[PDB]
């Protein structure tokens, strides 16, 4: 794990959109409560880009890959100590079996927007706050 000055862990995130219209994104089940939704991403590596960290985590995480976009901002969770550079992800690939499905059964799906932001409000306003 890798930290900024401040002691706040470091994290990228990608909103996963089915199409460049920016329409619908791809949530992925919480690791620790499978029956809620988040946003994929995690921790950047020593070193490691955001724009890179993102896109790996999304592959990780959500078993997609596309084309990137453009950094839409850079979230704190105060609560939690991270800090979070969310960026736009075209997909463009779905791949079955990956990472996670394997590994934890890790689900995912498609929310239009105003959907993905109901979901995510509960246990995670800072994701939903992604999508402002
Ligand atoms: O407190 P939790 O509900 O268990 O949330 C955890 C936790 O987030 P916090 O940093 O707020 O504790 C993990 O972070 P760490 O404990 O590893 O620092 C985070 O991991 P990542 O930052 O690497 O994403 C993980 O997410 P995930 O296991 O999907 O990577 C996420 O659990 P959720 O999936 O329920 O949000
Ligand atoms: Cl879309
Ligand atoms: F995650
Ligand atoms: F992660
Ligand atoms: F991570
Ligand atoms: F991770
Ligand atoms: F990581
Ligand atoms: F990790
Ligand atoms: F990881
Ligand atoms: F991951
Ligand atoms: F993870
Ligand atoms: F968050
Ligand atoms: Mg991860
Ligand atoms: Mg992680
Ligand atoms: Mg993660
Ligand atoms: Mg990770």
């Amino acid at each position: 794990r890798t930290y900024d000055g401040d002691g706040y862990k470091k994290r990228a995130a990608c909103l996963c959109f089915r199409s460049e219209s920016e329409e619908e994104v791809l949530l992925v089940s919480s690791s620790r409560h499978p029956d809620r939704w988040i946003v994929p991403g995690g921790g950047m590596e020593p070193e490691e880009e955001p724009s890179v960290a993102a896109v790996r985590e999304v592959c990780e995480e959500a078993g997609v890959k596309g084309t990137l976009g453009r950094l839409v901002g850079i979230f704190e969770n105060q609560e939690r100590k991270h800090r979070t550079y969310v960026y736009v992800l075209i997909v463009t690939e779905v791949l079955e079996d990956w990472e996670d499905s394997v590994n934890i059964g890790r689900k995912r799906e498609w929310f239009k927007i105003e959907d993905a932001i109901k979901v995510l409000q509960y246990h995670k306003p800072v994701q939903a706050s992604y999508f402002e």
